[PDB]
């Protein structure tokens, strides 16, 4: 008896605002693109860790009907997608622009510094530091984010990028509070639209995931 | 958005077997029913504690054996029209043998202590029901009639309905459409219809919901972290 919250409720309303990635972000993305980094499956944990962070942030707002606090994965073999949705704190428009566009992540500063100071392949250095959210672009043709801040009266947004130069933001209706990230997989990365492949990855660490984690409606952790 | 699992999926398929309560159980029922004990709301925690126990038992069966994990939740629902309050858990459930033995006897240790203390002391039942509790039979503080469905988590298990009006006898019959775990439907006495009010149940449960070890819902609303 399965438990799913992921469905196509969202629709883009009105016009698009166009944004450029920070220079350092473009550099990071290009390095990832042209690296031969083989453990691309890391993007799943990067996104689950972010979902967990967002749910933890939501707790900080609680005092004495509690909000649902869940992380959902869904694979779609036919569409070549993998989706992660959390019911956590979400992002304002300002937050989308800043958080998904810059190199604020402390590990990513360390990463970029390591590129200058280590006589190692980039793949090894990606292994050492990680690249956080941008790990999605290991596997994605295109990344499609919907987010709505848990703050009352906040609007929903769509953030779009193919990971080259530019990202877009538009207002969206039908966005649940929290964040949904839809990864449109590369033609050579379709393995991550398979339930079995994703289960095998996530099983290795689901016991360490602090919130309820579902894969295609099936509960993965205690 | 609400989260509810409680609905009328069950129906009796099997013959009815009628059972007499053990004499000591009859005696405890008798004592509790007639008591001036006024803190009747306790039955709600009694049932939630049992739901929790059942869900904890289900954990003990889990191993890292591949698949999904079972949902582990406790649900309360009130129905003001029908004069009911229902509690459903998705835990270990009860075999037929377990229904007859577990809901039928006074194995419970605090109930043996209760009866001992009532006999060999001069405190009235009011007090010492509060001290000891009377577990599952607390339901008969507030119930005209108690309606239980249960199916054991054990592979192969059938579903059963257990019925009692709390006087002398209980019935059991095989039932279809029982989810693994236990649903308890309390058909409330006339002077007890307050426990079919959501606000009444909420105000009671809020006092201890953050000590409840599993997700707890009231009419589809989450009550605890
Ligand atoms: N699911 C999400 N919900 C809300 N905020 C998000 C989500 N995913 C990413 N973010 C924002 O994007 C930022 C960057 O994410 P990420 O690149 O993983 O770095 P980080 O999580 O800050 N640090 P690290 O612990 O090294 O991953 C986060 O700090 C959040 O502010
Ligand atoms: N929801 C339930 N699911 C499974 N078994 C149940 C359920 N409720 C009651 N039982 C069984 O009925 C027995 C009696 O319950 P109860 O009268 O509360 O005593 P107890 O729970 O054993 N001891 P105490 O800790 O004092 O409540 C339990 O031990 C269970 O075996
Ligand atoms: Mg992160
Ligand atoms: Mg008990």
């Amino acid at each position: 008896p399965l438990h799913s919250i992921i469905s196509s409720t969202e629709s883009v309303q009105g016009s698009t605002s166009k944004h450029e990635f920070q220079a350092e972000t473009k550099k990071l993305l290009d390095i990832v693109a042209r690296s031969l980094y083989s453990e691309k499956e890391v993007f799943i944990r990067e996104l689950i860790s972010n979902a967990s962070d967002a749910l933890e942030k939501l707790r900080h707002k609680l005092v004495s009907a509690l909000p649902e606090m869940e992380i959902h994965l869904q694979t779609n073999a036919e569409k070549g997608t993998i989706t992660i949705q959390d019911t956590g704190i979400g992002m304002t428009q300002e937050e989308l622009v800043s958080n998904l566009g810059t190199i604020a992540r402390s590990g990513s500063k360390a990463f970029l510094d390591a590129l200058q100071n280590q006589a190692e392949a980039s793949s090894k250095i990606i292994g050492q530091f990680g690249v956080g959210f941008y790990s999605a672009f290991m596997v994605a043709d295109r990344v499609e984010v919907y987010s709505r801040s848990a703050a009352p009266g906040s609007l929903g947004y769509q953030w779009l990028s193919d990971g080259s130069g530019v990202f877009e933001i538009a207002e969206a209706s039908g966005v649940r509070t929290g964040t949904k990230i839809i990864i449109h997989l590369k033609s050579d990365c379709k393995e991550f639209s398979s339930e079995a492949r994703v289960r095998d990855v996530v099983t290795k660490y689901s016991n360490f995931v602090s919130f309820p984690l579902y894969l295609n409606g099936r509960r993965m952790n205690t």
